[PDB]
Formats: structure tokens, sequence, C-alpha cells
């Protein structure tokens, strides 16, 4: 697997129930597919940069915050 | 174009500079292609995170610095 892309598509999960929002909501908002962010969330599918900027926006987070929570994600022990 | 490739980008350039690395180091420690290395600094690549991944490895950073690093690019 890769350890990178399971924290950041744990991080999109994370905002996206702190919003409120399913999956389908995040689609519509992202301009995405609904079984792509499906897959995101799945971890079998990969991931861009400008797709991730796209689901940032969707999820309406700043850069920085999501970032924020991604080393706080990887950090985590035990 | 988008905002947050140039700022990845950025960012493993400078670090690139930082190991003392040429992009053909870059390349060979990746097991990436030098025109690919070539484009993504010039932003006019795409990159997976599997890729950003196989980059920090070739750079010898580790994701947390990495992205410390990216949070302090995009608040300059």
């Amino acid at each position: 697997e890769s350890f990178l892309l399971s924290k950041v598509s744990f991080v999109i999960k994370k905002i996206r129930l702190e919003k409120g929002m399913t999956q389908e909501d995040l689609a519509y908002k992202s301009n995405l597919d609904r079984t792509y962010i499906s897959g995101i969330e799945r971890n079998s599918r990969n991931l861009t940069i400008k797709s991730l900027e796209l689901i940032m926006k969707g999820l309406e987070v700043s850069d920085v915050v999501f970032f924020e929570m991604l080393i706080k994600e990887i950090l985590k022990h035990d």
C-alpha cells in the first residue's frame, strides 16, 4: 500500500464528516465523480495534487489547516 | 495553472538544492525519469501522491518535515 496515500484519504474523510457532508456532497462540490471520491476514501485510486486541490475546495478548507491536520495524523502513535 | 502544484514543486526544488542534488540525482534516487523531474519543477507536469512519496524518499526527507516546509511556503 502507500502509507502517505492512506493518511491523506483519512483526513479527507475526517473533514468531510466534520462538515456534515456525504460522498455525493463532496463529489458535487468538487466537480468530481462519486466513484472517484468513494475510491479515494478506499485507497484504491491514486490522487494528483490538482485533484486534492479540487477536494479541499469542495470541503471548503484552507491549504494550511488541511496540511496541519495531515501532520497531526502522521504523528499519532500506538 | 494550479497554485498548490506550484507550491509543491517549489519545495521539491528547494530541498533538492539544500541536499546538493541535481535533477539527474533526484531522478536516479527516485526511480523517476529526468524529464519528469524537470517537468515537475517548471510546473508543467501533474504529480500523484505516490510520485510525491517517491520524490521525498529520493530527497531523503521525512513526510512531516516536507509538509512543514510546504505550510511555511504557502504562508509566505
